[PDB]
């Protein structure tokens, strides 16, 4: 019985030097992301809505235009909800589908349902349009390097549907897409033909982004089994900073601070965490001031903070995949 599922326990990053770091910082464009990946997603997109359909087409189209060999799958299912049975569709974008191991980045593309109020519409800018856009900008920025993948380890992106409760949170009303996908992955043999390993055993680490985009985010070190990766985020943030590659940034106001947070946060990582998947959680604590409010809009986003996190995330991914 091969011990490949244990390889993630010992995987070490291939650290980028200064020159490569400047290259990555210069390779990403916050303005390009803003216009081409984020704005099209700032629309009402709760499950089953026209906006949900449009967001999916946007996410799919932006990935399909890239050179790397992304395999796109739409995972569609029915679930009971407070409003009766409804259909949901997770979007999975995978490089090297038969690769045994994958580093996984994830977020949710649905927006929380609210009836229009005073002609205001909830578009969930930090929740989670920006994370969706950061993942698309990461695919774009690193396209040339990812193309070379065409450790038996690759990259996967998941855009969950139905993360949000239709009413207020309850065990049965929330995480529709991730509860569904986690059980499906746990019961799908991997790699193809495998006798006793599942897609879940194949997930090296789930990097989950949500509620990102507000000013001064502080991300705590949530879990001991991914602490050494949280430390790499800190090391990367620190070096990008020292090299003068971040904007409007200081170490005292650093994003990754090593304080723990013991409580549970309800988001898409939960169904995976509870089945044994190591999670690196990029959800700040406290949550943005505009959380679940009509003010979670474009106007309240912090552009240089998103740009800074894009650089950190991209360096982290390259170092993880040895690219
Ligand atoms: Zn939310």
């Amino acid at each position: 019985a091969s011990a490949w599922p244990e390889e993630k326990n010992y995987h070490q990053p291939a650290i980028l030097n200064s020159s490569a770091l400047r290259q990555i910082a210069e390779g990403t464009s916050i303005s390009e992301m803003w216009q081409n990946d984020l704005q099209p997603l700032l629309i009402e997109r709760y499950p089953g809505s026209p906006g949900s359909y449009a967001a999916r087409q946007h996410i799919m189209q932006r990935i399909q235009r890239l050179q790397a060999d992304w395999v796109l799958e739409i995972d569609t299912f029915l679930s009971q909800t407070p409003y009766g049975y409804r259909s949901f569709s997770n979007i999975i974008s995978t490089l090297n589908p038969t690769a045994k191991r994958h580093l996984v980045l994830a977020c949710h593309y649905d927006s929380k349902y609210f009836s229009h109020w005073n002609n205001r519409v909830f578009v969930g800018a930090t929740d989670s349009a920006v994370p969706c856009a950061m993942m698309l900008e990461l695919a774009r920025a690193l396209d040339k390097k990812l193309l070379s993948l065409k450790p038996d380890l690759s990259l996967q992106l998941i855009f969950f549907d139905g993360e949000e409760a239709f009413l207020h949170w309850s065990p049965q009303d929330s995480l529709y897409g991730s509860r569904h996908l986690a059980a499906k992955m746990a019961s799908t043999p991997h790699p193809p033909g495998a006798r006793g390993t599942s897609q879940l055993h194949g997930m090296d680490l789930l990097v989950l982004l949500d509620l990102i985009g507000a000013p001064n985010p502080t991300f705590p070190n949530f879990f001991p089994n991914s602490a050494r990766w949280f430390e790499r985020l800190q090391a990367i943030e620190h070096e990008l900073h020292e090299l003068g590659l971040l904007k409007d940034h200081s170490l005292e106001g650093r994003y990754f601070q090593n304080y723990s947070y013991g409580g549970v946060i309800q988001d898409d990582h939960i169904p995976f965490l509870r089945r044994g998947v190591p999670v690196l959680l990029l959800i700040p604590s406290p949550f943005p001031e505009v959380w679940h409010t009509m003010d979670d809009n474009e106007e309240n986003l912090d552009e240089s903070t998103i740009d800074n996190l894009n650089k950190i995330l991209q360096v982290f991914v390259l170092e993880y995949l040895h690219l």
